[PDB]
Order: structure tokens, then sequence, then C-alpha cells
């Protein structure tokens, strides 16, 4: 599909057995999801943006379905105000910028 | 152009007659540039990111050329970690997400 940018590019994702709304974010190196209790091991991480840094938990090899397109990679979980799909997964679903 | 996302979508911009590098950021509503000098009046404003809120200088109706495409709109100047082009200008250059 083609998504115009008049409004936030929010799409439905499926992760850890839950459906959620998330931003397709070309400005995000990594994928950052709102606090959720995923099972398995994780490693602490800090990611910075406008306003400073937040502490997140890094989970590896997590399956995510983005608008019906399957992907698997690293997912960060922490106190983000918005679910953010980063480039690590956008590449896997064939997402491109076009103008 | 069609831009894949295996690297950061960084592009050259021209603003105030000066060239800079900026990130095409579909997760940003607004355009936020690092500290710089711009002519004209500005208003103090607040913007929030993943880590909190920062004070910025809002410049309205600013000419800015992005990868050879012209836009005229609001530019926020403040302590952002990187120059980001937000949807307010991405729409003006006809940018869309595609997968
Ligand atoms: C600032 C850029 C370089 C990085 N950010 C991605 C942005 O898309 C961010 C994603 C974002 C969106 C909404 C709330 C919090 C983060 N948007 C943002 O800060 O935009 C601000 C400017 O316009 C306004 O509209 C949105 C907030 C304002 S981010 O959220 O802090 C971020 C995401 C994944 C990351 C990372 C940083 O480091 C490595 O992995």
């Amino acid at each position: 599909p083609q998504i115009t940018l008049w409004k936030r590019p929010l799409v439905t994702i499926k992760i850890g057995g839950q459906l959620k709304e998330a931003l397709l974010d070309t400005g995000a190196d990594d994928t950052v999801l709102e606090e959720m209790n995923l099972p398995g091991r994780w490693k602490p991480k800090m990611i910075g943006g406008i306003g400073g840094f937040i502490k997140v938990r890094q989970y590896d090899q997590i399956l995510i379905e983005i608008c019906g397109h399957k992907a698997i990679g690293t997912v960060l979980v922490g106190p983000t105000p918005v679910n953010i799909i980063g480039r690590n997964l956008l590449t896997q679903i064939g997402c491109t910028l076009n103008f």
C-alpha cells in the first residue's frame, strides 16, 4: 500500500499475541513499543531522542506482523508514549520513502 | 527518488541559504533543527519527544529545500539530537511510505 503523511502513519501490528497501533517511523533506527510484559530474556538499553533518554528492555528475535507483513528482529520495550516501528523492521516489510 | 531504509534516510537541505544534513522522519509531526541562526521573528514553544519536552524557537513560513524539492512551512529550532524533517514538510514535497 501507499501511505500519505497528512496524518500520523499509524498501522495495526501483532506482537506477543496482542494487536496494537504503531508508527511507521523512518526516523527510528530501532523498534520501540509501549510497556508490555513479554516473556524471555532481555538486556537493558538506553535510547535518546527529543527530551533525552529512556530506559528500555531489548528483546531479540521477536516476531511482529506489520499490516499483514511478517517480520522478526529486535524489539525495545519501555515507557515510550507511542509504539514505534523502526528501520530494523521497515526494511523487512519492503517499506520505502518516495517523492 | 525511492529511498530504502537499510541506512538512515539522511538528505541535504538548504535553509537560510545554508546547506545542512537532515533526517527524513515520518514519526515526527514537526520539523526540528539543531541550534542555528535564522532571520525573522520567532515564538517560544514546547515540543515533546521520546525522552521529554524541550524549549524551541518556532519560525513560521520558512523556505527550505529538501533534496531539491522546495517547501515553505514551520521550522522549530532547539536542542534536538539530530536535524529531523517532519510530516509538515514531507507532505509538501510529496513524500509517501510504500510497501
Ligand atoms: C528524534 C528522532 C531522531 C528519533 N525518534 C524517532 C522520531 O520519529 C520520534 C518518534 C516519536 C513520536 C511521538 C512521541 C515520541 C517519539 N518523533 C519525534 O520526536 O517528533 C517530535 C517532533 O514532532 C513532533 O511529533 C512527534 C513528536 C514530536 S525517537 O522516538 O526518539 C527514537 C526511536 C527509535 C530509536 C532511537 C530514537 O534511538 C535508536 O532507536
